[PDB]
C-alpha cells in the first residue's frame, strides 16, 4: 500500500514542506497566522508542499485518511470576529483566487462562492449570499462555500480547537469530530465522492480571510496525517 | 447538552471507572490483560463503570461521539494467535453471556453468534460458522459477530494499534480508522441506528476471547472518549 | 496516576452522572433546585455517581483535587431566606439523614448536627444549637454542622456566587475562594486529614435544606471537578 | 474592604496596566512571548502596573486573593527546553536583577539564587547549584530559586497549562493547583507569611529565562486577578 504521512507539532518559515500562500506568516511560538490583521480582505494560506495520490487512475482505487489538526481564532478589539478556517482539499496547482475580496469566500473560492475543492469550514460570520445558518457552524464544501451540509457551532475567541477527521474510501463518507473547550464535541459527517470531484494528485491545507471590517487571529497550531491507498 | 468525558493513559485494579468482568487482569504497567492465557474458552471484558446515555426518549435526539484507543495482541508459544479484541456498547445490565464458548464468539454472542450489542472487532481468526471473511479484518457488529461490514486487516504480533471512531448522530455513522505499525490506515464506516438497536442507557467497553487451541495476549493499552447528547 | 474529572455547564434529569437524593428537581434552564419551596424540613441533595478513589490502603496515597462551582440563592415571599448550601464529601453509600429535620442540618446531619462528612456551607440563618456565628457564613465543617472554622459572608438574594476549592494532599489543606457579587473575594482554609475522617471511596456532591418558616431557592448552576491520585 | 480586581483574556504592547522588562514581545495573537529564541542568558518580564496593598502597617491585616493564569512552553529545534515560568510577588520597585545570567534564576534571582520575592516555579530544568529535584517540577520560592518546597510535574511542549492560586490569609497558606493536558490535577501548598517576606505595596507578574544552551517558547495567554484586605 501506498502510504503519506506526516505530523507538525510546530511550524517554520524555513520549511520547504510548507507552501505558504498569501497573507500567512508563521508566528516565533511556531504557530500559522493564516491572515494580516492590518489588511482588507486579506487571505493567507498553507499546503502541504508534497502533492498526495488519492485516486489510482490505473486500479480506480480511492485512498481512505486520517488527519488531526489543532488551532485559535481570537477576537480583535474594533473588528468583527471573522471570516473563519477551512481545512480542503484541492489540485496540486491550487492558488488564492485571482482578486479574491477574502470575506466569506475563506480564500478558496470566487465572488460567487464557486471554486475547484473540497474542504471543512469553521466559520465565524453568517453570509446571506452563501446561504450560511444564522450562527457559528462547521461546514462539508464541496466546491463552494455554500455548504452542502452544516452543523451550529460556537466559536469561542482564544479558545484551542481540536479536529479529528476520517475519510472512508468504500462508503465515500467524509466524519469531522470537533472538540470545544467546554468539553462538548461537534459531529457533522457526509458522502463526497473524492474520486468524482478532485484530480488524482491533490494538496491538502487550510485558508482563512477577513474583509475591510471582518478581521481576526487565525491560528494552526498543530496537523497530523495519514492517508493510505491500496496499490493491489 | 450534556457531555461524558474521560481519559485512560493506564488502568489499576481498584478504580471504581471500571467495571471488570471475568478473566481481566490489571498488569504492574497499568496495561488490562484481558483474556487468561492457562484456561479454555477464557473470556475478559472491561466497561466504563458510569451507564451513558446515548439517546433520550422525551426529546428523540441521539449523543454523538468521539473515541480513541490503543490495543496490542501477541502471540504466544504453541497455541494459535486467536480469538480477538471488541469494542462494544451494550445495555447497562451487559454480562458475559451464560455459558459462553469464548472463541468466536468475542465473549459477547451467544453460540449461535447472537447477543445485544455494537461492536467494532478486531478479529484474528476465521470463524466459517459466523461467515468470516478468509482473512485478519476489523469488523462493524450489531447484535452479531456475523458482521453487517468488514475490511481485510492484518494483526501483527506485539504491535501497538491505534484506534479513532466517530459516531455522528444526524448521519446515524460509525467511522473507524484503525492505525497500524508499519504506518498504514486501515478505514471501514456503518450507518448504525444506535436508537433503534441499544436502550437509552448502555455501557462501552472492550471483551476478548479464547478457545481451548486459540490462545493470546489481548491487551488495552490506553481509552479516551467523550460523547455529547443535545438537549432542548 | 488515577484521574476523575467532569464539566456541568448545566443539569438534566436521567444524566446517569448524577445520583438525586430527596426533594431535588431540574429546572428547565438546566439548574438544579435542591429545596422543594412548598415542602416542610425539604432536604435536596445531588451526587457525582460514581464513586471517587480519595486514598488507597494499599500505599497510603492520599488524593489531591481542585473543583469550581457556582449557585445562588434567592428570596421566597413571606418564608425566612434559609438555611443555605453545603458541598460535601461522605461514603459512597450517603444517604439523606433517615428522619431529616432538614433545617440548619443542611441535609448532611442529625438532629444533634453530627454526620459522617467533610463540608463547605455557605450559611444564611443562625442556628444556636449548632454555635453557629451570628452572620451568613462560610464553614468547614468536619462531621459536624458546628463548623471547625468559619468566616463571615453576605448571602446575597438573586445573586450568582463563584467557588474554587483545593485541597492539597501533602499539607492536607482545604482551601477555598468565595467571589461574591460586589466584586470582593472570601477566602477560608483548614487542615483536614481526609484520610482520617472518610473511606477511601467517597461521594462528592451538594445538599440544601429548609424549615417550616425557612425557605429559599437553592441553585447549582455550574459545577467543575478534578481529582488525581498517585498509584503504585 | 480594599478590592483589587482585573481580566486580561489578552495582552497589548501598548496598553498602560502592564509594565514589560527585558526580552518581552506580545505577538499578534495576544499573547506575551517572555524570552527571546534568538539571544543568550534571555530574561524577560511582565507586571501589573499597579501596585496592589497586600498588608497594612495600621491594622496589621493581610489581604487575601484568588489568581488564575494560562500558560504555555514549547520546544524549540536544537536547544534544551529551559529554564521555565515563575508567578511571582516582589517589591513594586522590582526589576530584572543586574547582570542576570537568566538560566536557573528564571529572572528573578542573583547567580547564588537568591532575591526580594514570593513566587510559584514552572520549571523545566534540573540546576544542581539551586538544589533542584531530578525532574520537572512546580515549586513554591521565597527569596530564592532554591524551592521552600516542589512537586513533581510535567512540561509538555506545545500545551495550555491552567493555573489557579489561592491565598488565605488567616492560615498564611498558598494554594496552587496545576491542570495538565493529559488530565491530571498537580496541587502544591505552602505556608508563606507575606507581611514578614514582602512589602505593604507589591506588584504581581511573570518571568521567564534561558541560557546559551536552554532555550525555549514561554507564553503567558491569561491572567484573572481578585485580591481583598480589609480595612475595618
Ligand atoms: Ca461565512
Ligand atoms: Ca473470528
Ligand atoms: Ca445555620
Ligand atoms: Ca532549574
Ligand atoms: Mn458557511
Ligand atoms: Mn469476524
Ligand atoms: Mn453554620
Ligand atoms: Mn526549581
Amino acid at each position: 500500500a501506498e502510504t503519506v504521512s506526516f505530523n507538525f507539532n510546530s511550524f517554520s518559515e524555513g520549511n520547504p514542506a510548507i507552501n505558504f500562500q498569501g497573507d500567512v506568516t508563521v508566528l516565533s511560538n511556531g504557530n500559522i497566522q493564516l491572515t494580516n490583521l492590518n489588511k482588507v480582505n486579506s487571505v493567507g494560506r498553507v499546503l502541504y508542499a508534497m502533492p498526495v495520490r488519492i485516486w489510482s487512475s490505473a486500479t480506480g482505487n480511492v485512498a481512505s485518511f486520517l488527519t488531526s489538526f489543532s488551532f485559535e481564532m481570537k477576537d480583535i478589539k474594533d473588528y468583527d470576529p471573522a471570516d473563519g478556517i477551512i481545512f480542503f482539499i484541492a489540485p496540486e496547482d491550487t492558488q488564492i483566487p485571482a482578486g479574491s475580496i477574502g470575506g466569506g469566500t475563506l480564500g478558496v473560492s470566487d465572488t460567487k462562492g464557486a471554486g475547484h475543492f473540497v474542504g471543512v469550514e469553521f466559520d465565524t460570520y453568517s453570509n446571506s449570499e452563501y446561504n450560511d445558518p444564522p450562527t457559528d457552524h462547521v461546514g462539508i464544501d464541496v466546491n463552494s462555500v455554500d455548504s452542502v451540509k452544516t452543523v451550529p457551532w460556537n466559536s469561542v475567541s482564544g479558545a484551542v480547537v481540536k479536529v479529528t477527521v476520517i475519510y472512508d474510501s468504500s462508503t465515500k463518507t467524509l466524519s469531522v469530530a470537533v472538540t470545544n473547550d467546554n468539553g462538548d464535541i461537534t459531529t457533522i459527517a457526509q458522502v463526497v465522492d473524492l474520486k468524482a470531484k478532485l484530480p488524482e494528485r491533490v494538496k491538502f491545507g487550510f485558508s482563512a480571510s477577513g474583509s475591510l471590517g471582518g478581521r481576526q487571529i487565525h491560528l494552526i497550531r498543530s496537523w497530523s496525517f495519514t492517508s493510505t491507498l491500496i496499490t493491489t
